[PDB]
């Protein structure tokens, strides 16, 4: 429970140095592990996960005071890099109890900073950030995978004014004239880490995450993501619409030419047919390839039963677009005309999916999102209480009814015309009371088609003023999804046409080496920083 | 790409009004054009432009201090 413990981190915890000086030269050890229960990840549990080192607790404790006094007391020094049984370093450990709170955020950006020079000056060249822990997660991965939007914040506009200490820093200024200054952030192991990008954590995370689409609107992420659009993406997912259109509109042809006088599979006799069958041909291709498309993510993004339609309702829709395909051909050689019934689905599904492409578009983008939150949210409450009214002044109906529309679907289904404006409120006259049967459909009507219908309507509208800026991240976050998929798959053999940046040397290592980072320019102007 | 610069433009940016006055009774000419690709109308282009002239830059770039200077100033 408190397995690990020592004094010594006692006296850290109740803001003590006077004795952890005293504990530390009679030899209390300071690597030890509180691998004990209470210190480990909470998960519920009411514990303090710190690093399990003493030297992270004072960390993440705030006594910026005894964290030097660990590291140049003359008896012991914690060793910088020194791990746990996770992996994390202090670093690490300092981002996972990070909270995204301002005052949490001021203080780990503000201790954060300090542990990096102290090791820098205790150590110029050992590398601490990019250190991993036992998943493989650095400093910057975590902080992207676990949502810390200012750790991440910091840690790429890192810009440090120190002599020996620049080489750490991130942002920076190359040149300056005047009011314009242009700036400089590094890319190094945020678009092409071999481990875990940041765009790559990011992005392929899940939505229990929190501020994934707040992370993306981060400099330099942005205008990173922005520069892969408008230099390669945006022709290929132009393309990719194109060829997508070219299939709907041959597997829209080939399904209105349809066989209808015979079973299937049917037989190439006149000309057109052989010009057909290549059109039904090719609308299976992009089945399987939607299909293997869709079974790659599903596996490679293992996904969250719940978080299904929240992140990846259209994936959903070109898998399922992809299985009345493949269900088409296995009824279309087992003879069956339900093919049919198949095929049409994934042609609404297959000319819905072009709402796939609106993310190429701002402003059509961001009416999508807005589209599947609606449907996720505003009308599937909406349709729960519309179809227990249905249901229940149905059912009402059609025991009233004496006899036609003696049968549940056509009483569902003529009351389900009053809301598409398409009521009549003597649909039948087969019944004994007429009082019963209309108070109860004007009480359907009222309760459904004037209040419901138009608090709809209303609930929507609360929506909108709402989700009008989470719908433009949950955009960004989706074309970034795009970017990050098509550079992975058109290159991958090569991936050297993409490079975003350039060799620009920075700096120098402490050493004394020449310091070329792959960067990314950013102009931009000041009128209050005039010096 | 900084076609036509002076080393009197160097001082107005680099908050230097000791060495304005140095350059310009030394015969640092104070109608030099900066007609120079950097120094045109930025266009998506990493420029400043400020008016391809010496007092054009001051103005620009507050130093009022400077500006006056430049047209009492007894050299030139
Ligand atoms: C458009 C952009 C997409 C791509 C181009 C596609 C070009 C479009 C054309 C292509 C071929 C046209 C056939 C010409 C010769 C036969 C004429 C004929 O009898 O027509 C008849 C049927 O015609 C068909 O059924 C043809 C099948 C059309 C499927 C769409 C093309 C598939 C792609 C592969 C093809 C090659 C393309 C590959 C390169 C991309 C016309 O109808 P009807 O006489 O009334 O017949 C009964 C109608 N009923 C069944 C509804 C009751
Ligand atoms: C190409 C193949 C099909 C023909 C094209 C058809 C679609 C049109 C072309 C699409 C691709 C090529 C256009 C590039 C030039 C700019 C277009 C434009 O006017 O943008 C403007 C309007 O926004 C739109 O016009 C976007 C609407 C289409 C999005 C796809 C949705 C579903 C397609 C179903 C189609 C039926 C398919 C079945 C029949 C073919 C501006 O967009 P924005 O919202 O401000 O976003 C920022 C703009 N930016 C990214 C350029 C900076
Ligand atoms: C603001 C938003 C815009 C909305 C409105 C936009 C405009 C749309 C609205 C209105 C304009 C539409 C005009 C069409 C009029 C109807 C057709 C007609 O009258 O007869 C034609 C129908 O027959 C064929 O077309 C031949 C059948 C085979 C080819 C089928 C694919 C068509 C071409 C590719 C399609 C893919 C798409 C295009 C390429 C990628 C000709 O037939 P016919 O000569 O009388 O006799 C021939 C014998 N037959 C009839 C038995 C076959
Ligand atoms: C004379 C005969 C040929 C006639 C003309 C052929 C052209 C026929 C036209 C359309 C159908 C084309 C083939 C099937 C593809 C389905 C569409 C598709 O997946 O588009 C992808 C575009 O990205 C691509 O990579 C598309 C393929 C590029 C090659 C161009 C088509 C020719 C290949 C076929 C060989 C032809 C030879 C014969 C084949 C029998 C979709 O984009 P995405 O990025 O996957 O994103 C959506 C899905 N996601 C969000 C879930 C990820
Ligand atoms: C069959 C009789 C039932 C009625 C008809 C059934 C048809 C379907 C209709 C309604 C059924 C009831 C579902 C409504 C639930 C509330 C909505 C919700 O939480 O949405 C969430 C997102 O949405 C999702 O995460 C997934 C939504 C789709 C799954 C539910 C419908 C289908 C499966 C169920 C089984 C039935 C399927 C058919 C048969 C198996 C969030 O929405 P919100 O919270 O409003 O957003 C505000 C955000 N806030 C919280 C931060 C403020
Ligand atoms: C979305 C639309 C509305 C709901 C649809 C789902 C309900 C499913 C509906 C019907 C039952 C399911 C099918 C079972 C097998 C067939 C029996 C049948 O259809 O009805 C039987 C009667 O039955 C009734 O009158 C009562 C049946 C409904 C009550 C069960 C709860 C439904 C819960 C969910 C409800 C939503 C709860 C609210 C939302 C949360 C037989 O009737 P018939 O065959 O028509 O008889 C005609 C006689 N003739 C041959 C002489 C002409
Ligand atoms: C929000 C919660 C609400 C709770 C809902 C509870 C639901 C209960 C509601 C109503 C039940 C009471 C009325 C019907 C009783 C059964 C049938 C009956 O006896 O009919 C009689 C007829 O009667 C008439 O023809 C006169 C109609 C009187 C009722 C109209 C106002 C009541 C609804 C006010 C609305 C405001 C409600 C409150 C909101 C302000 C006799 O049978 P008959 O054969 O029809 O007679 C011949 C007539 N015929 C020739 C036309 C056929
Ligand atoms: C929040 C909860 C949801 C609401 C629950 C409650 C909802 C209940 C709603 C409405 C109940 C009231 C309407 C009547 C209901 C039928 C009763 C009946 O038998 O009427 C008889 C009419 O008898 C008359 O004397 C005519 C007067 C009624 C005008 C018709 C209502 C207009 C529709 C809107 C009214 C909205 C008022 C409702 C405002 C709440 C019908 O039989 P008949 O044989 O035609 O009789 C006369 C025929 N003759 C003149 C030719 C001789
Ligand atoms: C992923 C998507 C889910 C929905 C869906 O697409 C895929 O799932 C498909 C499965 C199909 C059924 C499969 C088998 C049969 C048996 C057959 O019985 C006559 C057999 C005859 C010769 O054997 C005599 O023996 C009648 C038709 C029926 C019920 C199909 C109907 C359409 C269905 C429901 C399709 C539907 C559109
Ligand atoms: C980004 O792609 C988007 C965004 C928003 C909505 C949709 N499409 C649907 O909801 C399509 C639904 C649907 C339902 C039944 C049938 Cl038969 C066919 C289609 C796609």
């Amino acid at each position: 429970y408190y397995k690990g413990q020592t004094a010594l981190h006692i006296a850290i915890e109740r803001r003590n140095m006077a004795l952890v000086t005293l504990l530390v030269e009679n030899g209390a050890d300071v690597q030890a592990a509180a691998h004990g229960d209470f210190f480990k990840k909470t998960k519920g549990r009411p514990g303090f996960y710190f690093g399990e080192l003493p030297l992270s607790l004072a960390a993440c404790t705030n006594q910026l005071g005894i964290v030097k006094f660990l590291l140049q007391n003359s008896w012991q020094t914690a060793d910088i890099s020194a791990r746990d049984s996770v992996g994390n370093t202090v670093l690490h450990a300092l981002v996972e109890v990070a909270d995204n709170t301002a005052d949490n955020t001021k203080f780990v950006t503000s201790m954060y900073n300090e542990i990096l020079m102290l090791g820098a000056k205790l150590h110029p060249t050992l590398k601490l950030e990019e250190l991993t822990n036992k998943k493989g997660m650095t400093p910057l991965a975590l902080a992207a995978g676990t949502g810390k939007i200012g750790v991440l914040a910091y840690i790429l506009q890192r810009e440090i004014q120190e002599p020996e200490c620049r080489h750490l820093s991130r942002k920076f200024t190359e040149w300056a004239y005047g009011p314009v200054h242009s700036s400089l952030y590094d890319l190094s192991c945020i678009d092409t880490c071999e481990k875990n990008s940041v765009l790559e954590v990011i992005a392929y995370s899940s939505s229990e995450t929190p501020n994934r689409h707040d992370m993306l609107l981060v400099e330099p992420l942005n205008r990173l993501l922005q520069d892969k659009w408008d230099r390669f993406v945006k022709r290929i997912f132009y393309f990719n619409f194109l060829v997508y259109c070219l299939y709907m509109i041959i597997f829209t042809m080939a399904a209105y030419y349809r066989p209808v006088d015979g079973l299937p599979p049917f037989k190439m006799e006149k000309t057109g047919d052989y010009f057909r069958v290549t059109g039904e041909i090719l609308s299976v291709l992009g089945g399987v390839y939607f299909f293997f498309r869709g079974i790659q993510y599903f596996l490679q993004r293992r996904p969250s039963m719940k978080t299904l339609f929240v992140d990846s309702y259209s994936e959903m829709l070109f898998f399922l677009q992809s299985l009345f395909m493949l269900a088409t051909v296995v009824l279309y050689f087992s003879h069956l005309k339900e093919y049919v019934a198949s095929m049409v689905f994934s042609l609404a599904l297959g000319w819905t999916n072009m709402l796939y492409y609106t993310r190429g578009f701002q402003q059509m983008g961001i009416y999508a999102v807005m589209i599947e939150k609606m449907i996720l949210r505003d009308l599937c409450r909406f349709m729960f209480v519309y179809i227990v009214f249905l249901f229940g002044f149905s059912t009402a109906v059609v025991t009233l009814i004496e006899d036609s529309y003696n049968s549940l679907y056509s009483t569902c289904l003529e009351l389900f015309k009053f809301t598409i404006g398409m009521g009549d409120l003597e649909f039948t006259e087969n019944y004994d009371f007429k009082a019963v049967f209309i108070i109860l459909l004007l009480a359907y009507v009222i309760l459904t088609y004037i209040l419901l219908l138009n608090m709809l309507i209303a609930l929507m509208g609360e929506t909108v003023n709402k989700i009008a800026q989470e719908s433009k991240n949950i955009w960004k976050l989706q074309r970034a999804i795009t970017i990050l998929d098509t550079e992975k798959s058109f290159l991958k053999c090569m991936r050297k046409a993409f490079r975003s940046g350039k060799l620009l040397q920075v700096g120098y290592t402490p050493d004394g080496k020449d310091d070329y980072r792959w960067c990314f320019r950013v102009d931009e102007v000041n009128w209050t920083t005039w010096n």
